[PDB]
């Protein structure tokens, strides 16, 4: 029947933390029931389409937002303040979205693992499987120049640390 219709290159990320590309009408269905979702943390400054913002007024599911360019940077204070967001437990569970989950998305999640303390390598390969065919060198670059001493700072202060899967 294939009713059920998770966004295009959706995935779990780590413990109920979620990323996905921008979600359609034919996708609430899956985000709401299954996922059960408790905010969606969007990373383009645009304004939130009126549609997913019915989505949010029938279901109750908060909406953060930190647009990132769309051009390129990334400054720091925009992950820094992203991460948390998403880490705090009770903003989740959380999807992760921007336009088609590769670059915005794919960046602010290779900060996550950075503080899971994952090998540069096997951060970039699941960036580039993400992103594909479009990975970008500035994303990763971006994760690799990331200074995270404040978020951990932040995050050792309220135990959120380690992630638990």
């Amino acid at each position: 029947s294939g009713s059920v219709i998770p966004p295009e290159n959706f995935s779990h990320v780590v413990g109920e933390i979620y990323r996905s590309s921008f979600p359609r009408q034919e996708n609430f269905s899956f985000l709401h029931e299954r996922l059960k979702l408790k905010s969606i943390l969007v990373l383009i400054p645009e304004e939130y389409p009126q549609e997913n913002l019915n989505f949010l007024k029938l279901t109750g599911i908060k909406l953060y937002q930190v647009g990132m360019s769309g051009n390129v940077n990334i400054p720091s204070h925009l992950l820094t303040k992203a991460l948390e967001i998403v880490l705090n437990p009770a903003n989740q569970p959380i999807l992760i979205h921007c336009n088609r989950g590769k670059h915005r998305t794919g960046c602010l999640i290779g900060c996550i693992r950075k503080l899971q303390n994952w090998s540069l390598t096997m951060i970039f390969d699941e960036y580039r499987r993400f992103a594909f065919p479009k990975a970008r060198a500035l994303d990763q670059q971006f994760i690799e120049m990331y200074d995270d001493d404040e978020i951990k700072r932040i995050a050792s202060k309220n135990n959120w640390l380690p992630l638990q899967w």
